[PDB]
C-alpha cells in the first residue's frame, strides 16, 4: 500500500453507488461524488433540491467561469457548462481546473436517502456531452498535474445491509488515483485491453455457470459491446445471454425453487438469519482476452456477488436478498456485482484493464472468488461486435 492517503475514501453501497468526497471553488466547496466509469461527465447539482442538503453555488466561488453553454442529458438532468478549480481530500495533492455542469434541472437524477449530490464521470471524451470536446475530469487533471494517467477502484460490498447511518460511517472502498495499493488484493493482477477507448470496453470470450461452458457464439457476450461500469448495481448480459444463463443458474440451483419475481430482479428471497444456502447457487466466471496473443484468463465471483444484501420489507432478522444479473439491450455491463469481488485496474497509459482478487470480496469458508490465468483461447478477435 504505497497510497495510504487515498485508501477507503470511499462511500456507499452497489444499490446506492459509491462517491469520493471533492470541492469546487474558491474557497472550496465539498460536496460527495458518485464515482462513474460508465460516463465522462464532471456534474454537480447546482440548484435547491428536495434530495439535496447542498449544491454548488457558482456565486460565491471567485474562480468560477462561465462557459455560457448548456447541456442536456437524457432519469436525466439539464446544466449550465462552466470551469471551477477542483480538489479531492482524499486523493492526490493538487488542484485542477475542470469542466463542471452545474446542474440546475433535474429528473429522477437525485435519489432520496443518498449522499451524493455530484457525479464523475470517468470514462473517455469520446462519450462526453454535448461533444468530446468537453475535457473529461481525468484529462484535465492528468493534463495538468504529474499524476499518472491511471486509477484503481476497490468497491467493498458489506455482505449485509447497512442502514440509513451505517451506510454513512462505513467505509465503501478506496479509489486510488494514479496508482495501485498492493493492500487492496491478493493474489496476480490480470489485464486485458481496453478494445477501444470510449467506454471501458473489454471483450469476454466465453462464459462458465459452475464450470459449465455456456456455449455461446462468444459474439453473443459482447453484442453490442461489453463494458466495465461503477456506475451500473447490476451485472447486465444481452437479452440472449440473460436468458441462457438464468437457464443454467436456476438448473443449478435447482433443489430450491424460486418465483419468476426473483429471477426478474423484482423480488427479494429470505432465509432464517445466517442460513443462507450460499452453496447451492453457481460461481460464474467471465474468460476475458488476455494481453497476450491466443491467451485468456477469467474472473469469477460467487452468489454472494451477485445476491445483493437487502433489507427485509419488515426489518425482520431474516437475511434477504435480491437477484443482481439483469437483461440489457445495450451490451454487457459489468457493474457494482463483478467489481466488489475484484480490485480493478483502469491503466488508461497502457489501455488495458486489470482484474485481482479484492482484499474486501465477501465469502464463505468454502468459495473465494478468483482470477486465474492463463487459457489457450483462439479467434478471440471475432467475439468482438461490429455494427
Ligand atoms: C454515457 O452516459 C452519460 C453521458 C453523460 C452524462 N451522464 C451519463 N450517464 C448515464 C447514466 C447510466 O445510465 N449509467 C448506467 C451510468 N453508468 N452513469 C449515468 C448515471 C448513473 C446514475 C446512478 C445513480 C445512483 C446509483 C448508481 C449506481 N450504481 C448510478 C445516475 S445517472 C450517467
Amino acid at each position: 500500500g504505497s497510497f495510504v492517503e487515498m485508501v477507503d475514501n470511499l462511500r456507499g453501497k452497489s444499490g446506492q453507488g459509491y462517491y469520493v468526497e471533492m470541492t469546487v471553488g474558491s474557497p472550496p466547496q465539498t460536496l460527495n461524488i458518485l464515482v462513474d466509469t460508465g460516463s465522462s461527465n464532471f456534474a454537480v447539482g447546482a440548484a435547491p433540491h428536495p434530495f439535496l442538503h447542498r449544491y454548488y453555488q457558482r456565486q460565491l466561488s471567485s474562480t468560477y467561469r462561465d462557459l455560457r453553454k448548456g447541456v442536456y442529458v437524457p432519469g436525466k438532468w439539464e446544466g449550465e457548462l462552466g470551469t471551477d478549480l477542483v480538489s479531492i481530500p482524499h486523493g492526490p495533492n493538487v488542484t485542477v481546473r475542470a469542466n463542471i455542469a452545474a446542474i440546475t434541472e433535474s429528473d429522477k437524477f437525485f435519489i432520496n436517502g443518498s449522499n451524493w449530490e455530484g457525479i464523475l464521470g470517468l470514462a473517455y471524451a469520446e462519450i462526453a456531452r454535448p461533444d468530446d470536446s468537453l475535457e473529461p475530469f481525468f484529462d484535465s487533471l492528468v493534463k495538468q498535474t504529474h499524476v499518472p494517467n491511471l486509477f484503481s477502484l476497490q468497491l467493498c460490498g458489506a455482505g449485509f445491509p447497512l442502514n440509513q447511518s451505517e451506510v454513512l460511517a462505513s467505509v465503501g472502498g478506496s479509489m486510488i488515483i494514479g496508482g495501485i495499493d498492493h493492500s487492496l488484493y491478493t493474489g496476480s493482477l490480470w489485464y486485458t485491453p481496453i478494445r477501444r477507448e470510449w467506454y471501458y470496453e473489454v471483450i469476454i470470450v466465453r462464459v462458465e455457470i459452475n464450470g459449465q461452458d455456456l456455449k455461446m457464439d462468444c459474439k453473443e457476450y459482447n453484442y453490442d459491446k461489453s463494458i466495465v461500469d461503477s456506475g451500473t448495481t447490476n451485472l447486465r448480459l444481452p437479452k440472449k445471454v440473460f436468458e441462457a444463463a438464468v437457464k443454467s443458474i436456476k438448473a443449478a440451483s435447482s433443489t430450491e425453487k424460486f418465483p419468476d419475481g426473483f429471477w426478474l430482479g423484482e423480488q427479494l428471497v429470505c432465509w432464517q438469519a445466517g442460513t443462507t444456502p450460499w452453496n447451492i447457487f453457481p460461481v460464474i466466471s467471465l474468460y476475458l482476452m488476455g494481453e497476450v496473443t491466443n491467451q485468456s484468463f477469467r474472473i469469477t465471483i460467487l452468489p454472494q456477488q451477485y445476491l445483493r444484501p437487502v433489507e427485509d420489507v419488515a426489518t425482520s432478522q431474516d437475511d434477504c436478498y435480491k437477484f443482481a444479473i439483469s437483461q440489457s439491450s445495450t451490451g454487457t455491463v459489468m457493474g457494482a456485482v463483478i467489481m466488489e469481488g475484484f480490485y480493478v485496474v483502469f491503466d488508461r497509459a497502457r489501455k488495458r484493464i486489470g482484474f485481482a482478487v479484492s482484499a474486501c470480496h465477501v465469502h464463505d469458508e468454502f468459495r473465494t472468488a478468483a482470477v486465474e490465468g492463463p487459457f489457450v483461447t483462439l479467434d478471440m478477435e471475432d467475439c468482438g461486435y461490429n455494427i
